[PDB]
């Protein structure tokens, strides 16, 4: 009703800028992406000035729509044209940061982000107030700090971000989990609570969430405990969590398995693991009412072979959680599998530090079947491990692979420290316009 309103207003106007845009709009309310680039297209080309806040937004949401459309090249250009326009919306600069994050370039990306911080030279004003401006930077600094493990100034981000928006989930669960790597749970729920991440039963029981699935029992604890008036049921489920990491047997009434459910503490993982640990629960019923009897006919009842994401998934949690004996059981039903399967659990192993196993099962693998990621362990390992002759080799194995991707091509640089100087030019070849690899030619340079 609306779209045919602004139709039949375009029948009679046809140049008008706005009312395109307007069309552009709702075409993106119903999905309809491609006709929405082609409506904000015409509304940018319409404009009869550049002033125009929906002239702005019709070249972000170009670039947007590109973005969302892996047209990368395409999303830039549309950006660096914009910039020139409008070099006071920072939108355009975080879009162009974005994409290179996503396209494996971080230094790059982080120059960006940190220009848009505390800049004093431009006034940036926002276009779009979907978040607080300075999140974005912060979150995606302490993304990448976290990656390159400066796990210092990632912290300083990520509480950075926290403090533009304090019901982010996403920066609450990085800071536990990086600080669950070094400190004591004590000393992670005394940084909680002075920070104020449990602002309300809600609120703690979505961290309850998370650090139940990663295996944080101590501080799962303290968090639920310092919780008032949680409905005894969804109390119940929480204990019984906590206790089965700990290798507590675990009883656990129906009620509560059923609220745990209902408050996302419990998905198809914990029941699985709790129908092995213990087969008298009524855990085959509670399955076969929530779509996922399949799941357990599967694992336990030589049925169907379900989809490898989610006999993945019950890996992953009896992984995360410690829980070798019911791994070794979900391991023995990998055979049904394509042998590329071992390429996705050499990756799990590998992403909770258990990189000996996971290589065991990288030499399953047909090296055509690896994942990018896969070739990232296996550099980063040999790496750790001085065999730089190997870890070249698999780096040299990426390149020719994933030509596209970054991360190859700065190994090969970092690793051939005998030809650093070519191997920067072969990488520029590929990505002439990243500017980290300028800077490390420079360097080069100064020590030739």
């Amino acid at each position: 009703r609306n779209l045919r309103l602004l139709e039949k207003e375009v029948k009679n106007n046809k140049n008008s800028g706005f009312v395109h845009f307007n069309i552009g709009q709702e075409m993106n309310r119903l999905g309809n992406k491609k006709e929405a680039l082609k409506e904000f297209s015409e509304a940018f080309r319409l404009r009869d000035h550049n002033h125009y806040i929906w002239a702005k937004l019709s070249a972000y949401h170009i670039a947007e729509l590109l973005e969302q459309e892996k047209r990368y090249d395409e999303s830039l250009a549309i950006i660096e044209e914009a910039r020139v326009i409008w070099p006071n919306v920072p939108e355009f600069p975080l879009k162009k940061a974005n994409i290179l994050y996503v396209n494996h370039q971080l230094e790059d990306a982080k120059e960006i982000y940190q220009s848009l911080l505390e800049n004093a030279a431009i006034d940036y004003q926002p276009i779009v107030l979907y978040e607080a401006t300075n999140f974005m930077p912060h979150k995606m600094l302490g993304t990448i700090y976290l990656e390159e493990k400066d796990y210092t100034r990632a912290m300083t981000h990520f509480s950075k971000a926290y403090a533009e928006n304090s019901s982010d989930y996403g920066v609450m669960f990085q800071m536990i989990m990086l600080l669950s790597k070094f400190h004591q749970p004590k000393e992670i729920f005394a940084f909680m609570e002075r920070h104020h991440f449990i602002s309300s039963t809600e609120t703690g029981l979505r961290l309850l969430s998370m650090t139940t699935q990663q295996g944080y029992a101590e501080l799962s604890e303290l968090i639920v405990q310092s919780l008032t008036d949680v409905y005894p049921p969804v109390a119940e489920a929480t204990e019984v969590k906590i206790a089965t990491i700990r290798n507590v047997f675990p009883v656990i009434s129906e009620s509560a398995i059923l609220f745990g459910i209902k408050e996302e503490l419990i998905d198809a993982a914990d029941l699985c693991l709790w129908h092995y640990e213990n087969p008298q629960l009524p855990i085959e019923n509670v399955m076969k009412n929530s779509d996922v009897g399949d799941i357990y006919d599967f694992i336990f009842e030589n049925g169907p072979r379900i989809s490898k994401k989610r006999y993945l998934f019950v890996l992953e949690r009896a992984i995360a959680l410690g829980k070798g004996e019911f791994a070794d059981y979900l391991l023995a039903l990998r055979n049904v599998y394509h042998d590329s399967i071992n390429s996705h659990i050499a990756d799990l192993f590998f992403q909770y530090d258990f990189a000996d196993i996971a290589l065991d099962f990288y030499n399953i693998v047909d090296a055509d079947e690896v994942t990018k990621q896969g070739y990232i362990n296996l550099i980063n390992y040999l790496v750790d491990a001085d065999v730089l002759d190997e870890a070249l080799a698999i780096a040299e194995r990426g390149i020719d692979n994933f030509s596209t991707d970054f991360r190859f091509y700065l190994w090969a640089i970092k690793i051939d420290t005998e030809n650093r100087a070519n191997r920067i030019s072969e990488a520029m070849d590929e990505f002439p316009n990243n500017r980290y690899l300028a800077k490390l030619l420079d360097e080069v340079t100064m020590l030739q």
